[PDB]
């Protein structure tokens, strides 16, 4: 099946910097989201093969992909709830039964990542989508980095999952400082800090992802076999 921009009806823009479209296909008048790559744009600053292997309810589905002179097109899911980000915006900070279904629903999905030896880097709540039933799909920098990444993989993903929780919780990154270089320290010192309310499950939840030595983070099966996470998601 070879595509082309005329087989799809465009709507409004939803996304932004490296441009997505609410789309229908003019056939079967499905709705999705076209992503539109400039290619030039990316002559300067495959894997859409390991994202077509791919099936899993909470990862973004890649229906197919075109290309035109100038642009690449994506021809992806629509997630009708919108992204994670907005949603912890509206709401301020998350409940626990909520926070822990969606660590859940990460989890599996970087279990099967993991098990196709796929290996996500960074997770950010914008860069989380929201399905028709709620259900999370997956699709400066600093704040999400490990040590790892920042200082001199696959416990990258517990790292994530860790900001991710507290982020949650709390309405706020734990690792959020007045500068790039603060925030740099924090990190790589593992300087945080709860707010009262959250907790002891989700402490030592949240404490054991942001263990410093990956070695000591826990696997993807004990986030899932977690007491607070099986006492709490849905
Ligand atoms: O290249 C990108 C960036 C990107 C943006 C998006 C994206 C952005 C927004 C949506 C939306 C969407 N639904 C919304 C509803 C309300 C408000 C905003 C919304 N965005 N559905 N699907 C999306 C997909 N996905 N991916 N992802 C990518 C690339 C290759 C493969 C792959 F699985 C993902």
């Amino acid at each position: 099946r070879q595509w082309a921009l005329e087989d799809f009806e465009i709507g409004r823009p939803l996304g932004k910097g490296k441009n997505v479209y609410l789309a229908r296909e003019k056939q079967s008048k499905f709705i999705l989201a076209l992503k539109v790559l400039f290619k030039a744009q990316l002559e300067k600053a495959r894997e859409v093969e390991i994202q077509s292997h791919l099936r899993h309810p909470n990862i973004l589905r890649l229906y197919g992909y075109f290309h035109d002179a100038t642009r690449v097109y994506l021809i992806l899911e629509y997630a009708p709830l919108g992204t994670v980000y907005r949603e912890l915006q509206k709401l301020s900070k998350f409940d626990e039964q909520r926070t822990a279904t969606y660590i859940t629903e990460l989890a599996n999905a970087l279990s099967y990542c993991h098990s196709k030896r796929v290996i996500h880097r960074d997770i950010k709540p914008e860069n989380l989508l929201l399905g028709s039933a709620g259900e999370l799909k997956i699709a400066g920098t600093l704040d999400y980095l490990p040590p790892e990444m920042i200082e001199g993989d696959e416990k990258v993903d517990l790292w994530s999952l860790g900001v991710l929780c507290y982020e949650f919780l709390v309405g706020k990154p734990p690792f959020e400082a007045n500068t790039y270089q603060e925030t740099y320290k924090r990190i790589s010192r593992v300087e945080f800090t709860f707010p009262d309310f959250v907790t002891e499950g989700a402490r030592d939840l949240i404490s054991r992802l942001l263990k410093h030595n990956p070695s000591q983070r826990p696997m993807l099966r004990e986030v899932l076999e977690h007491p607070w996470i099986t006492a709490n998601s849905s």
